[PDB]
């Protein structure tokens, strides 16, 4: 089956970004011209995923809802589920078991920002994988900061270590994940780690250990914009701004993606743009049609 | 009577920034490493003002209160009041009458950032004017946008015009305002302008027609950033970040303002830094004391 | 045949970038960590092209030689020709006639900065195209600044206009081109245009009339860093930096490409890195091997 | 007497910035919209100094002359001398001994960028000091790297140390020194230090041990950018860029300084602007008069 459901893990308090996030949820902070959640949500839309569950902290969930709704406007089917406390990625599958049912499900952090060429192609194998899982590896300067995927001499992936003190490779596990229906049970049988969290790395290690973990390599031609500090945040906004302004196009603009992927027709775009004739975002949607 | 009372009109829908303001108050968005509101708040602090009224919309008013509280943490006394609808900056005095009372009151916009080493020396005067009011003019390329103030060959002021179609100067009146008790009654008498608003410029002009209006100039060392559009929003954040990383310091840091001005002591700083100690913002305060 | 000859047109007085280009030539301006010319050269290399002809101004040409030499160090055959005057892009073929010979040759401007995933596959068709020519279309915000390609209802490129007043599309022709042997005589027969230049558009036109012009589409996932203004040079620099500093990888590092594509081996890397062992770039090299 | 002479030391192999400096002198590199050297040179001009000697490497000195000429175009008197090898700052005076004669002379490093409104007012005292020296201190989190000056509980130049392992304070001595005429004789007497050089901190000690050393403190309203590495260079570049487009003013623009201090008139400005008009640099000056 084609992975047609996804979950956006937009929780966390964002203590890392205080006092900024103290006022507004990180996934809501604007990345140049749109709230962060738009980027990873766009990534799901690029994979053909319409049925998406957005999980946010009890405080922010109503906020996101205010911004996206049932996503009906963009041919999407948005649903919301609250996560009482940030206890690890893997819990997203528990927090949304009922949502997944017996279908394959992709997962993506709400602060996972991607930019690059064949993004859909890149996710194609992951979206069409019958059983198993797919994670995406990216070359970073600070491997220890992420889950590192080790590589032998042949090439394929042979292991996965979460924030190792001595990374076996410079490739990190990005915030985009794809699992089959079996992730739910894994998550439910998973035990917390030292930092008391249900580590997605444990779930990935389980797939790999069964020879069912595909690691999609992401070359230096793709950009995985970090959003862990105030610095990276502006560098991310400028990056995206640099690209959009030069292109006259937007990156990760859900309305457009919805429109170009035929989730909504031209009339639908106008109805959405109509009220927003002020800001440039509206004029952009209008011009796009 | 030193002006010991200031009002921050941080309301309005700020739609010009959609969708980054759909579920987030414009005044809550960040400027690099802190929320926007943090800036105009520090501005009043630098003026020695500690009794501040935070005006805003019913939806957003409680939010700032959530992030800011009463201000006691920063030796301040924050008070909030709701504005049923954006009827003009001047309504800030009608809505904050009980607040002002008989005392001189300052009004600073919740979305206006003010940078400038000597900016404090400059306000000190405004806070010491016995009667009348004081405005701060800044040289901008888009005079037509803001409010403009004309100056004779003697450098003195002569006329004020709200968004002149044909500007008589490049010096626009920033959202920093220092008034005396006569302002409250001035607002009450004001009639709705063309755009059905109580223009703050009508107040200012009145003082001028009475020679009770000073105009502090913001030389080549000042900076009055805009925050109406996405570009200006990131542009402003880029400024703060740049200057903050280079000149080694924090711009409009309420904590630093509080400690540096004896509003709070060293110990109280280390206490505020804690929830903030995962990034520079907090680690800075820790190193300051 | 496979296009194995390249011409990097790094001429120009750079008047537009004064006084920056008054001191150093544009193509030598640093794009963060390496000189500009290094990016296009890297593009040619990634295309497999090792025999290159650098065409620069009488004044700058030598600066490039001191910088690159015969290129033998990177397994490249770098030759130099002097363009007395910027008579046009097409002139790059007249100056490199003897260089081109009966072989196909690619053209790349010294300020053409390309970044994105799969740069080689994007150019593969061009490299192997038996005959004809291949250019690239990229959606930009200011088409009138470039040669605009027009597409019919089916989406097939059918027209090409140079800096038109009313762009028939938003897709501009990039600074990377691939032509067959017939480009030389084609160019040698071009007459000056309004701006008295041997327009590369005319050349491409000829190929298109004949149906020998492939217009490869360069998607929004690639970045075509602008280098027209000081503002775009710094953004281009920031862009490149945000990518490198995140992956711990360099974008457009000749030594690396040379080493990766086997143009040179590990030992040669040591020798090339030897003298620079006292600097970041040199460390990047050693760390590579 | 007022210090009317100054030396801009602009030598060095620049190997730190390879390969951007391989074919370009570091001091010729751009800092956003103008050549680096335009900064230190602007510092001197703001200090009233008009007669300046530019010392560079034998190969590089020419490129500076080709760029600045005799400097008469800006009302300056530019003279050039050569430094066969980088034996130290102090050597500048042995080189420029014939240029200095019997007058006080200032020194500025070619690659030093100073920013600050009060900068002129500050240097004023340095130029008017009857005898002695005037160094400039700035707060740097990386003292060990530079020359560090010590301040007793009172706040004076109690101790000077060149790149001390154990910084005796976080105040570094910038690259702008104002000496009296006795410095020349000091230089010629200095002896090679550990790194076989003629240390400037040594010459500075002499003045200190004579109670003749003044220390101009550069508060937080100042910014002394670094340009030693690729990262620093781009940072320094984002700095200037942001303050100009934000504050609407060019930073360290010789033409403007020349016109502001009446070294040149508007007629000359327009003529200078001509070649530079193809961009804001020209337009600015044209608009400035
Ligand atoms: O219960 C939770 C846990 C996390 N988060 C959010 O998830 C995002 C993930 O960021 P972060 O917490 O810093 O990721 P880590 O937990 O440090 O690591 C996981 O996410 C990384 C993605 O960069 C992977 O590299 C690692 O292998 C994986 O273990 C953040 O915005 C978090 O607030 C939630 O919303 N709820
Ligand atoms: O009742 C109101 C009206 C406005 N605003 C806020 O004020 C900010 C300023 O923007 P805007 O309302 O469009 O400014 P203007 O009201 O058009 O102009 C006023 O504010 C300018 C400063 O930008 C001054 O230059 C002008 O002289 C002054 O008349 C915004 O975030 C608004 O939401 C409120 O909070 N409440
Ligand atoms: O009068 C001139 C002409 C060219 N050059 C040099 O030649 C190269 C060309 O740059 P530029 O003048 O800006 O390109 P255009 O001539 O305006 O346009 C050509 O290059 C564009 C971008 O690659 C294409 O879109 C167009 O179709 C093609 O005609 C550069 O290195 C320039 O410095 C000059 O210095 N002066
Ligand atoms: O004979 C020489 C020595 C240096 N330089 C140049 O001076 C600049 C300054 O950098 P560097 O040589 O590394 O400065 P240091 O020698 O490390 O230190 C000196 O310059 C510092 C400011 O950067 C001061 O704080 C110190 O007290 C002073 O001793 C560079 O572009 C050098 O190439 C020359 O041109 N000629």
């Amino acid at each position: 089956m084609k992975t047609r459901k996804g979950i956006i893990l937009a929780g966390g308090s964002g203590t890392r970004l205080y006092p900024v996030t103290m006022a507004v949820s990180q996934q809501l902070l604007p990345i140049y011209d749109k709230p962060m959640i738009y980027y990873p949500l766009s990534t799901l839309m690029l994979a053909g995923i319409r049925d998406i569950l957005i999980i946010s902290t009890p405080q922010d969930t109503p906020r996101f809802q205010q911004l996206l709704g049932d996503g009906s406007q963009w041919g999407l089917n948005l649903q919301y589920k609250v996560q009482p406390s940030p206890d690890g990625l893997a819990q997203a599958f528990i927090i949304g078991e009922e949502f997944i049912g017996h279908d394959d499900c992709a997962l993506v952090l709400g602060d996972n920002i991607f930019y690059g060429h064949d993004l859909p192609k890149l996710m194609e194998a992951a979206v069409n994988k019958e059983s198993g899982a797919t994670v995406f590896a990216y070359h970073v300067n600070d491997p220890e900061r992420y889950g590192v995927v080790e590589f032998d001499q042949a090439g394929t992936a042979v292991s996965l270590e979460e924030k190792p003190l001595q990374p076996k490779s410079n490739y990190a596990v990005t915030g985009l994940f794809f699992y089959d229906n079996s992730v739910v049970e894994m998550a439910k049988n998973l035990k917390p780690s030292a930092r008391g969290e249900l580590e997605i790395t444990d779930i990935n290690r389980i797939y790999m250990e069964q020879g069912r973990l595909s690691v999609a390599m992401m070359g230096r031609g793709y950009a995985w914009l970090d959003t862990g500090t105030h610095q990276s945040l502006i560098e991310a906004s400028n990056f995206i701004a640099t690209i959009e302004e030069r292109q006259g196009l937007k990156v990760s603009c859900p309305e457009e993606i919805a429109f170009r992927k035929n989730f909504i027709n031209a009339q639908q775009v106008i109805e959405l743009a109509g009220p927003l004739s002020k800001n440039d975002y509206g004029k952009y949607l209008l011009k796009m049609v």
